[PDB]
């Protein structure tokens, strides 16, 4: 059975390379502390998720524009 093995929490080494508008975004949740280079994954209203590092520019604005999502 080859579905998808190996997956500790999440860890998103890769990030996005394009700025999205908050007009359709919702919030953002932080990664775990067990990854090589963990940043933050966003979660649009009905779109999809996006691995983005706060170090970016457009991601920084969103971080302040949106509160957070974690439960």
């Amino acid at each position: 059975l080859g579905a998808s093995w190996h997956r500790p929490d999440k860890c998103c080494l890769g990030y996005q390379k394009r700025p999205l508008p908050q007009v359709l975004l919702s919030s953002w949740y932080p990664t775990s502390q067990l990854c090589s280079k963990p940043g933050v994954i966003f979660l649009t209203k009905r779109g999809r998720q996006v691995c983005a590092d706060k170090s970016k520019d457009w991601v920084k604005k969103l971080m302040q524009q949106l509160p957070v999502t974690a439960r």
